Protein backbone atom coordinates (compact mmCIF):
# COMPACT_ATOMS: atom_id res chain seq x y z
CA UNK A 1 0.00 0.00 0.00
CA UNK A 2 2.68 2.77 1.07
CA UNK A 3 4.70 3.64 -2.01
CA UNK A 4 7.21 6.00 -3.15
CA UNK A 5 6.12 9.38 -4.97
CA UNK A 6 8.07 11.76 -6.86
CA UNK A 7 8.28 13.96 -3.19
CA UNK A 8 9.26 11.13 -0.60
CA UNK A 9 11.17 7.96 -1.76
CA UNK A 10 11.62 4.59 0.55
CA UNK A 11 14.33 3.51 1.41
CA UNK A 12 15.50 -0.07 3.04
CA UNK A 13 18.89 -0.21 4.51
CA UNK A 14 19.48 -4.33 3.54
CA UNK A 15 22.67 -4.38 6.57
CA UNK A 16 24.53 -2.03 9.01
CA UNK A 17 27.24 -0.90 6.29
CA UNK A 18 24.50 0.33 4.05
CA UNK A 19 24.58 5.07 3.83
CA UNK A 20 20.97 6.46 3.08
CA UNK A 21 21.34 7.97 -0.26
CA UNK A 22 21.99 12.33 0.20
CA UNK A 23 21.87 14.72 -2.35
CA UNK A 24 25.35 16.64 -2.05
CA UNK A 25 23.69 20.34 -2.92
CA UNK A 26 20.28 21.90 -2.52
CA UNK A 27 19.83 21.25 -6.14
CA UNK A 28 21.40 18.46 -7.12
CA UNK A 29 20.16 16.07 -9.57
CA UNK A 30 21.07 12.93 -8.13
CA UNK A 31 21.65 11.27 -4.71
CA UNK A 32 25.50 10.37 -3.70
CA UNK A 33 25.87 6.59 -3.29
CA UNK A 34 28.32 5.23 -1.08
CA UNK A 35 30.36 1.56 -0.90
CA UNK A 36 29.10 -0.78 1.72
CA UNK A 37 32.53 -2.76 1.01
CA UNK A 38 36.45 -2.45 0.01
CA UNK A 39 36.88 -2.56 -3.52
CA UNK A 40 39.76 -2.67 -6.18
CA UNK A 41 38.26 -1.56 -10.02
CA UNK A 42 40.96 -3.40 -12.03
CA UNK A 43 42.98 -1.10 -14.18
CA UNK A 44 41.31 -2.01 -18.04
CA UNK A 45 38.75 -3.55 -16.05
CA UNK A 46 35.43 -3.22 -13.75
CA UNK A 47 33.80 -3.85 -10.52
CA UNK A 48 30.61 -4.43 -9.46
CA UNK A 49 29.82 -2.69 -5.97
CA UNK A 50 27.13 -3.25 -3.73
CA UNK A 51 25.49 0.05 -2.03
CA UNK A 52 23.14 -2.74 0.88
CA UNK A 53 20.05 -0.30 -0.47
CA UNK A 54 17.01 -1.66 -1.98
CA UNK A 55 15.22 1.52 -2.98
CA UNK A 56 11.22 1.66 -4.18
CA UNK A 57 11.99 4.50 -7.33
CA UNK A 58 8.08 6.08 -7.54
CA UNK A 59 6.27 4.88 -10.48
CA UNK A 60 6.57 7.28 -13.61
CA UNK A 61 10.54 7.29 -13.15
CA UNK A 62 13.53 5.07 -13.19
CA UNK A 63 16.94 5.64 -10.98
CA UNK A 64 19.75 5.87 -13.15
CA UNK A 65 22.80 5.14 -11.72
CA UNK A 66 25.62 8.05 -13.05
CA UNK A 67 28.96 8.69 -12.90
CA UNK A 68 30.50 11.31 -10.53
CA UNK A 69 32.54 14.08 -12.36
CA UNK A 70 35.56 13.73 -10.27
CA UNK A 71 36.08 10.35 -10.37
CA UNK A 72 35.51 10.16 -13.57
CA UNK A 73 38.15 13.43 -14.83
CA UNK A 74 40.58 12.87 -12.39
CA UNK A 75 40.26 8.93 -12.52
CA UNK A 76 38.76 7.33 -15.29
CA UNK A 77 35.84 6.13 -13.70
CA UNK A 78 32.65 5.25 -15.89
CA UNK A 79 29.39 3.41 -14.51
CA UNK A 80 28.27 1.03 -16.70
CA UNK A 81 24.58 -1.04 -16.46
CA UNK A 82 22.74 2.07 -14.37
CA UNK A 83 19.16 1.43 -15.47
CA UNK A 84 17.13 0.42 -12.25
CA UNK A 85 13.78 -0.37 -12.50
CA UNK A 86 11.04 1.06 -10.22
CA UNK A 87 10.00 -2.51 -9.70
CA UNK A 88 13.18 -3.69 -8.56
CA UNK A 89 13.23 -4.48 -4.54
CA UNK A 90 17.09 -6.27 -4.66
CA UNK A 91 20.48 -4.99 -3.69
CA UNK A 92 21.36 -1.85 -5.68
CA UNK A 93 24.67 -1.97 -7.27
CA UNK A 94 27.16 -0.15 -9.03
CA UNK A 95 28.65 -1.40 -12.12
CA UNK A 96 32.30 0.58 -12.54
CA UNK A 97 34.21 0.51 -15.25
CA UNK A 98 38.33 2.10 -14.98
CA UNK A 99 39.50 2.96 -18.16
CA UNK A 100 42.87 3.78 -16.76
CA UNK A 101 45.64 2.20 -16.16
CA UNK A 102 45.96 2.35 -12.15
CA UNK A 103 44.07 0.47 -9.98
CA UNK A 104 41.23 1.87 -8.57
CA UNK A 105 40.72 1.03 -4.80
CA UNK A 106 37.58 1.69 -2.92
CA UNK A 107 36.97 1.83 0.59
CA UNK A 108 33.97 1.37 2.84
CA UNK A 109 31.53 4.63 2.22
CA UNK A 110 33.07 6.15 -0.71
CA UNK A 111 31.31 8.09 -2.50
CA UNK A 112 31.63 6.21 -5.91
CA UNK A 113 28.28 7.19 -8.00
CA UNK A 114 25.23 9.30 -8.37
CA UNK A 115 21.81 7.77 -8.14
CA UNK A 116 19.21 10.04 -10.35
CA UNK A 117 15.36 10.08 -10.16
CA UNK A 118 14.75 10.40 -13.91
CA UNK A 119 10.98 10.82 -14.97
CA UNK A 120 9.91 8.56 -18.05
CA UNK A 121 7.14 7.60 -19.76
CA UNK A 122 5.59 3.96 -19.76
CA UNK A 123 3.68 3.73 -23.57
CA UNK A 124 2.16 0.61 -24.82
CA UNK A 125 3.15 -0.45 -27.97
CA UNK A 126 1.41 -0.18 -31.31
CA UNK A 127 2.10 -1.56 -34.55
CA UNK A 128 1.68 0.43 -37.42
CA UNK A 129 2.05 0.90 -41.15
CA UNK A 130 3.61 4.36 -41.35
CA UNK A 131 5.15 7.11 -39.27
CA UNK A 132 4.54 10.76 -39.40
CA UNK A 133 7.30 12.24 -41.69
CA UNK A 134 9.46 15.17 -40.41
CA UNK A 135 12.25 17.51 -41.31
CA UNK A 136 15.00 14.99 -39.97
CA UNK A 137 13.58 11.95 -41.52
CA UNK A 138 15.87 8.90 -42.03
CA UNK A 139 18.55 11.66 -41.03
CA UNK A 140 20.97 10.06 -38.32
CA UNK A 141 25.02 9.41 -36.85
CA UNK A 142 26.45 12.68 -37.84
CA UNK A 143 24.09 14.59 -40.48
CA UNK A 144 23.71 17.92 -39.28
O1 LIG B 1 23.44 -0.52 -12.56
C1 LIG B 1 22.53 -1.32 -12.29
C2 LIG B 1 21.69 -1.97 -13.24
C3 LIG B 1 20.76 -2.84 -12.82
N1 LIG B 1 20.57 -3.12 -11.49
C4 LIG B 1 19.46 -3.97 -11.03
C5 LIG B 1 18.15 -3.21 -10.87
C6 LIG B 1 17.44 -3.47 -12.19
O2 LIG B 1 16.02 -3.40 -12.04
C7 LIG B 1 17.88 -4.89 -12.50
C8 LIG B 1 17.83 -5.26 -13.96
O3 LIG B 1 18.52 -4.31 -14.76
O4 LIG B 1 19.24 -4.97 -12.02
C9 LIG B 1 21.34 -2.53 -10.51
O5 LIG B 1 21.19 -2.75 -9.32
N2 LIG B 1 22.29 -1.66 -10.98
MG1 LIG C 1 28.09 5.71 -20.79
MG1 LIG D 1 15.75 -5.69 -18.09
Amino acid sequence: HHMSTPQLMRVKKLSEFAILPVRSSQFAAGFDLASAYDYVVPARGKCLVKTDLAVAVPHGYYGRVAPRSGLAVKNFIDVGAGVVDSDYRGNLGVLLFNHGDEDFKIARGDRIAQFVIEQIALPDIVEVDDLDETERGAGGFGST
